């Protein structure tokens, strides 16, 4: 069957939005409502990823992982019907002992035991029509949500990483003893889309949040935080100390170990920006000493599982029902998908970007 | 009263065996004198001057070095747990006032210092010296009599167990194990060769996993024949670099050898970073560094000091060690010296794992 | 100063809405007035005298009530956290000495009475009464001006969050979750439909449970109705049996219905008890229903109060829930009484849920 | 081909020593003898015909018994891990597809029967036979060789080491520690007095717990000197019943027994239920247990089987064991039998701990 597409040569690069033969095989059929970008997708259209590649067999890979997708029609089952809106998982299992218990965010063996939709040998999901399993889809279950619901996934990672945070933090009483996290300090490098999804969560999870970059901010962008109650930073004017959690979107060593050492005694940093061409930072004796003396834990956090999503959809549902302007104003801008320029160039004050499909 | 010790001026340096004025408190829970005391880097850079964060205890003009000992008890009032005679290993660290402090958990102070205070370190006085007054409730037992001048190797055990339990914390993130719920086949690899990375790596076998210790040299026969006798291997990584990590422990506290063995972690795998050394050189982290961390869902934690739980844990795994292999455990207690040779401090003995002081 | 309180004489029993001498204490940080009180079995109780471990503090001769409390603060020391009229939920259970209380962890206090003592309840003055002297460390301060009188749930809710965070602990004994990650299908039944029973079950629904709300007899329609309206599922045990549990949390606190639920609990369940009733009689527990257990890997915990923290979250839930489901959350409130219906304590208002106190 | 083995039909039951046809299958990794069998409890019900959860394997009309055994390597495809003559414990607990079954925790199999299958007991056939095939993933490698026939321990031990594993997840619910950090002064109280009392026991002081065996009559002088050897205590609890405990596990199965040591429990205690008995009488627990368990924040977890991690380890605690009580240790056998003393099935010849069979 022929539908239209919008497909990359991975990892060779090139965007374009066209024509393919999908033929069908399944559980599930669907069709795309929404679909976000990120920093990635932009990525396997300037070939600047390695390790992104086509289906076995194809000479095309399908783009988009961050998606809002809506049941066709489907096998027989309790869980979902036509009509209902899901949010497709971008990880599928491979066989290693973390995969084969829907924990393939945190694969053993790394490519090509997992996949990932749209990247790694599996067709993402800007294209017509859609073919999937059942257990790959997670339910929108509040109906206001609606578009909103194409930030599922990116913060999905965010839940994960504060997992990981939930996890590592049990090394010792991270909280006061009054047992709250009250007062407690996180601080957020970067003011971008992921960023924004930690800092939220943190509020949820009871610090006091601060985004921070390397210039001041939109107005558009300090009003948001401000109707979540977090604040903002320019660390080159002003830095903050005494950080608890650190988490960085940027992916930049120089950044992160500058903020590193700043961090509090049983502080933890999380690690979850890529950024392959930033600049070496010289890392000394000193900074290795100011991390043992204080027992810090500096995690790296890649993915996460379904249960992450839904997760993630209960805080957007949450969030929309408390803040829903600054929540809309996430998105910044819906695209055509013919529109294929929005992979090459960053709108104009843009925090998340999606293409609506027709 | 007047008794000898050995003594610096924190931070300032130096280091002499003298006569000093201590209190004799006629109100003691418990009155014990050293039998032997371990040296580490710490003593020694204190003795230089290398460190600028040790002080003297509050309104004194020397701090009594000294923290890895092996006591006697003197004398104790009436309780359930020691008596004259029994020996007993102190307690480095002692508590402040914060949330992790009060349960025991000074290891893990949130603010550290002043809140926290380690003897012979800073604002306490270490154990070399003659007599030394305790709470029953800062010493440990050593319930083992055959262990001898070996149960002197329990402080710096300890540090082992308490990283051991960072890995145990943080491990939990994801399965770590195999698919048949064991650590077979998993691999550890410890940079360094001296008396901490042998203790690491001895506890690495105990934890099922396969065991390498690294340095930039080849090392002596002697050494070899250690690792050899409790299966850890070693290896000159200048000639082959061990790949394919699952637990990478640092006792260097050097950045390039650091980032380079991280370089070679698996998926999940955990670092932990427990060496230090201020003077040691930058290395440049790049964001292909950072990536690689991300993309493998890896931890790397520092670990500093441990709780009296890991005293007692220690103190149970040197006594199974010494009862399996006997030599080899005696063998990391490389020379007793006598508290006059204050050159120990300067000067390391040749082929030191383990310099103690044997007191009078 | 003489004021407005309503009081009983603990253990034996009885109320009055009397008035009574609250001097100004020697130290404290914050004076505050009720604004709504909420009414659970255990002030029923204490009205009955059916509670031999209450009693009132040192040397009083009467206790007042309330413990369910919304506060709003008249006057308080400078602060970051509290201003004069913000709207605070106070802490039932005070901190004593041990391990745990030190930490802010006195509902898990490791001595019991008198190391902890429960405001209403253990030695400390209850919430019912014109002015309150307390610290602002015991404060919980509402950040949703929205949720108005809502907030008047956050005691009973804290006590199901403890719970959900024992049940986050001990189902960490083995992979609980389907082999995707989720809850999808994991059974939750919640003996009781009361409020408890309620919270309990809405809690269930936010962690991805399918909940069913049980009793031994039909319910009334406006319960039917939040429990629709919150996808709840009720059934009554007497024409229809739930099989196949994940999770089980008792509110009944009656053995003979805790035991036939936990026949019907799957491998690695849980079972939370959490309701109590001394009154209640003995079910003969046999040695099959012990091998059930132990085949089946299942934990069997006991649930009592909660830390601050879960107050927090409390009103975190109750300020979704506002939002998402306004009429079934304002519906969980079916009476407002007044200081002088002193007879709620003894009656029930028909249909009741719960039952609050408007302070005047 | 003919072989020798010990056979019961289950679950009808008896016991004969015959000869059965192994063939030997296409494909397998590894061919094994036996060298010593242990018999426990279940060997017993099995052979009286008590169990009727137990089975043939499919299509046979016999069940070779035997579970807990000691193996030694006739044959092996060539791998890094075991060779031919090396010694060898078999899992009996093998795998089916569940989420916990198929990471190697097929001891907190999701489903029960017949996800899971167990050597000896349900549709697989157990170990006294003169032919064993399996495949090398499910033996655990015995690596100290002074143990000998002790290592035949290892199968009741590593249920002992699970359990362990449950009390640590579950314990993590508060501190469970003194304000030290440690467990000096923790109270263990272990009912019964049999093999998984006794490694229950050991166990116990190994994790720093003070540790009482109880029965319901006094102990021969042989149990109450081995006891003695590891400082553990016993008491007949008709004349005495120890109070005040913060880690109670029973053996018996006994509900009466059972409950009445539940009242006992400290705050935030735990009970391990392992022990079981369908035969046993009911006892009566009432409202007023319900609220004891609950307002200790107690929990009671039931623990069956192992993973293949806690096979490792209990093979470690049997070595350090036996080299630092080596006499003691071999007091844990109190009967060694030829497969023909059938009687051992139906008669336990007295002052038994372990009885085992050595195979010739
Ligand atoms: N680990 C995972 O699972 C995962 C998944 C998806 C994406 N990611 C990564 O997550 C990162 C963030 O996502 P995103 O969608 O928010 O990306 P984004 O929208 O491009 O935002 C990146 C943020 O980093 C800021 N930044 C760059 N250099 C900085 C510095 N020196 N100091 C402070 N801030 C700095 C950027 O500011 P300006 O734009 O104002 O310069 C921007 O605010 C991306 O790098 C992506 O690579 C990770
Ligand atoms: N976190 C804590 O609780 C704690 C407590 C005490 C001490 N420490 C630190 O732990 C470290 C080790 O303790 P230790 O007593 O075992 O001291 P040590 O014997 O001096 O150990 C240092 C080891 O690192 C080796 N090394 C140095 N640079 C290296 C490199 N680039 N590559 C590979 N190996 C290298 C040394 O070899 P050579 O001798 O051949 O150069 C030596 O084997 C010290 O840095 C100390 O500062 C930490
Ligand atoms: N652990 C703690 O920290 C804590 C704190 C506060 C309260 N509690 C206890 O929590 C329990 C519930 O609190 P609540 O405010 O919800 O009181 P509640 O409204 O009385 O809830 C009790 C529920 O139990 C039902 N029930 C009684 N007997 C039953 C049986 N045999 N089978 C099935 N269901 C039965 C009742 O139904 P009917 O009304 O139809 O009889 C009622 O719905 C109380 O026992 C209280 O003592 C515990
Ligand atoms: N994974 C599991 O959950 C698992 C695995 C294997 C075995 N088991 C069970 O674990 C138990 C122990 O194993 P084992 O091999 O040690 O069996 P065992 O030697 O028969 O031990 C049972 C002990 O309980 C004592 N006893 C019986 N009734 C008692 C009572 N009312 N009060 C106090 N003590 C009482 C017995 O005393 P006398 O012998 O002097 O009567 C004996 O010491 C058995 O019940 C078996 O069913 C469980
Ligand atoms: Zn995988
Ligand atoms: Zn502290
Ligand atoms: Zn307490
Ligand atoms: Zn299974």
């Amino acid at each position: 069957s022929t539908i239209n597409a919008i497909v990359t040569d991975a990892p060779k690069g090139g965007v374009k939005y066209t024509k393919i033969d999908m033929p069908e095989p399944y559980e599930a059929k669907l069709k795309p409502v929404y679909i976000g970008i990120c920093g990635t997708d932009r990525g396997e259209v300037a070939g600047a990823l390695s390790f992104t590649y086509n289906p076995e067999g194809e000479n095309f890979l399908v783009l988009g992982h961050e998606a809002l997708l809506q049941v066709l029609d489907v096998s027989d089952n309790n869980y979902i019907k036509r009509g209902d809106f899901v949010v497709p998982l971008v990880r599928r299992p491979g066989k290693c002992v973390n995969c084969r218990i829907g924990r393939q965010d945190n694969c053993s063996i790394g490519d090509p035991d997992k996949h990932e939709a749209g990247i790694t040998g599996l067709h993402g999901f800007m294209r017509d029509v859609i073919y999937d399993d059942i257990q790959n889809l997670v339910k929108v279950n509040d109906p206001d949500l609606g578009k909103i619901a194409v930030l599922t996934e990116p913060l999905k990672n965010v839940m994960k990483a504060f997992e990981v945070f939930d996890v590592v933090s049990k090394r010792s009483i991270f909280q006061n003893d009054d047992s709250t996290f009250i007062g407690k300090k996180m601080v957020v490098i970067g003011s971008g889309s992921e960023a924004f999804l930690y800092s939220f969560v943190g509020k949820d999870r009871g610090f006091d949040v601060t985004m921070v970059n390397r210039h001041d901010e939109t107005e558009n962008k300090m009003k948001m935080m401000d109707d979540f109650g977090v604040g903002f930073s320019n660390y080159l004017k002003d830095m903050p100390d005494k950080i608890d959690l650190l988490v960085d979107t940027s992916g930049d060593p120089s950044t992160i170990f500058k903020f590193v050492k700043k961090v509090n005694n049983n502080g933890v940093v999380i690690l979850f920006g890529f950024n392959g061409k930033a600049p070496g930072y010289p890392v000394n004796g000193e900074d290795i000493d100011y991390i043992v003396e204080r027992n810090i834990t500096i995690a790296g956090s890649v993915d996460a599982a379904k249960i992450h999503y839904v997760q993630a959809l209960d805080s957007l549902s949450n969030w929309y029902h408390r803040h829903p302007q600054t929540i809309k104003d996430i998105i910044t801008y819906e695209a055509k998908p013919e529109e294929t320029n929005i992979f090459f160039q960053k709108p104009k004050g843009e925090i998340k970007t999606v293409i609506k499909w027709p």
